[PDB]
């Protein structure tokens, strides 16, 4: 099998492991890439000299194809920019800002470059500024989440523009792989179920966190301010939530200091209670740890074998 | 070919016209239940002459099953309980509310009954009382909402219950159609797209609201009230936003405000076309639907165009072992 996303990025299976803040260390990403899918570093707000020793890691573990995620609003952008042009990193994805600033710098280098959308016009602009791929992420994706899903957003992303499409949010097995496919993606991004991998170095009380969870147990902060982030509940959300209900019958220090280093707590450390557990909807479905081959051969072979299956279900219609 | 669900309610389709209060009455439903699919009339709050009115409608356009959605919350669900067992009324799907007063007394009269579930813990509930199906609804459905999406939804109550499952909200082509199965569904409802069939007689000005929305166009009301309804953007859903960030702010706020806005909201707009004043109840995917069609062509795209993508999808999979 192969798609437009295989092709263009030269891996074996149409698979990236999302780029995610603190959990997507070389570690992760160089298992990922290893295993044969696309591998993808968090750049997040670390400064260059983080995300160097990440690049380095990968580097060491795998010669194999792997991204780099850009956050664009980081104090460190412009460093990070530098950084993936100076390694010669094959792919680069972006989350929410302006990647018309780097896009022909990132080509003139010859880097791959997939920008997260939220909405038809933003893939529409993405696609006429020269984006090669875009990622089409749903609100139900752990994180900084829009308000489409994964179903609406990817379909009306899909039908719009020609570049090709890659699904985000809610895909933690074969199954919902293959929707994402019949969706009209070339290509899936799996980031809550990577996070309990073997070689993901989240915190083994970040991923208990994920494999207890029930289908119901995420929840959208921060939605009042424009910065919408999807986690699974906790002390912390609970206090914000609480801070939140408290300032819409009305002061934004509470937040920026209940929320400061949040991610990192929680990852790192383990601080399950007061930091912040970013995870999808989908965090009812993962219940197992597995390597990050384990998890992409899941992914990618029970997607054949629904598609299969189906297909034979279906013959003759 | 067959599932469960075609199966079990004898039809040839397996794709529902979700009830919808207004919108679905018996010309709608009786268009879909002819054609093959299963067509449902919108109980909504309508006493019981009204629905009796929509299925007497639908039996002189065919002898084909139909459903009746019920609201379980309706001041009237007792008379609209009564009507769908004298009716004879082959399904029954229900929305707000417990079912559980009125199982044993649906299957006595041997009535197949398929409630709308938001969650696993709902779905498992509903299978172990005995629903004979349910429908998993995501958050980009039109109408009342959820929290949770329909890729993560229909998947997890798939994985959960034994009883067949039936995706609703995002589907709005094969493509749509086909993700669903894939997610483990038997079936698919389909609400926003039936809006704009030719024998819905949703008013002209409500079938352009959706025909001319964008992908963005939709939006929630009433969270901070904690009562989520999705809607095409307009002058009322603009008006119930600040009416709400305004009312928070007051110690005592009158809230028969909010009561005079909804107030036979969606009437206005179904019904007289008011699309700025009433309520343009609408799924994130009326983005996609740009089409005026008969029901009959609807309920071919969706399954003959699923069938195309899942014959097209396997010849790019094939051999993968
Ligand atoms: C812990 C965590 C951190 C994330 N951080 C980022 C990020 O820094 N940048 C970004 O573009 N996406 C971020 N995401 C989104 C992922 O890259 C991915 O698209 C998403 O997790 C897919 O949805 P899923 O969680 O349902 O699989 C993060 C997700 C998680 C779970
Ligand atoms: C105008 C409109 C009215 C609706 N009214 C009801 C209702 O009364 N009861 C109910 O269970 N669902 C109601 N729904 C939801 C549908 O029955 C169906 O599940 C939903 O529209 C499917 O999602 P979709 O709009 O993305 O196709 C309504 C939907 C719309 C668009
Ligand atoms: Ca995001
Ligand atoms: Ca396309
Ligand atoms: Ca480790
Ligand atoms: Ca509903
Ligand atoms: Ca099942
Ligand atoms: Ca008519």
């Amino acid at each position: 099998m192969k798609t437009r996303i295989t092709e263009l990025l030269k891996i074996d299976y149409p698979i990236f492991q999302g780029g995610m803040a603190w959990v997507a260390d070389g570690d992760l990403a160089g298992a990922v890439s290893k295993a044969g899918g696309l591998g993808i570093i968090g750049g997040g707000n670390a400064p260059k000299e983080v995300v160097k020793a990440n690049i380095d890691k990968i580097k060491s573990l795998t010669d194999k194809p792997f991204g780099v995620n850009i956050m664009l609003l980081s104090p460190f952008v412009e460093d990070i920019v530098d950084l993936v042009i100076e390694e010669g990193v094959k792919v680069v994805t972006t989350g929410a800002g302006n990647p018309s600033k780097y896009m022909e710098r990132f080509h003139e280098a010859g880097i791959i470059v997939i920008p997260v959308v939220p909405s038809v016009a933003l893939a529409k602009r993405m696609e006429k500024i020269g984006a090669d791929a875009v990622i089409a992420e749903g609100m139900e994706a752990g994180g900084h989440i829009g308000k489409l899903t994964t179903m609406t957003l990817v379909r009306q992303v899909a039908t719009a523009i020609s570049i090709p499409v890659i699904a985000a949010g809610g895909i933690a097995d074969g199954e919902g792989a293959a929707a994402g496919f019949m969706l009209g993606a070339e290509a899936v991004q799996v980031g809550t179920r990577f996070v309990v991998a073997k070689e993901s170095n989240a915190h083994p009380n970040y991923k208990e966190k994920i494999l207890k969870a029930r289908d119901i147990d995420t929840t959208i902060s921060a939605q009042h301010f424009g910065h919408a982030v999807r986690a699974i509940k906790n002390q912390l959300t609970r206090d914000f939530e609480l801070a939140e209900k408290d300032a819409f019958k009305q002061d934004l220090e509470i937040f920026e200091q209940m929320g400061a280093g949040a991610l990192a707590k929680a990852v790192v450390h383990g601080d399950v209670d007061g930091g912040s557990v970013m995870a999808g909807q989908i965090a009812g479905l993962v219940s197992k740890e597995e390597t990050a081959e384990e998890i992409l051969k899941d992914l990618y072979y029970g997607a054949a074998k629904k598609i299969q299956e189906e297909a034979s279900r279906w013959t003759g219609v």
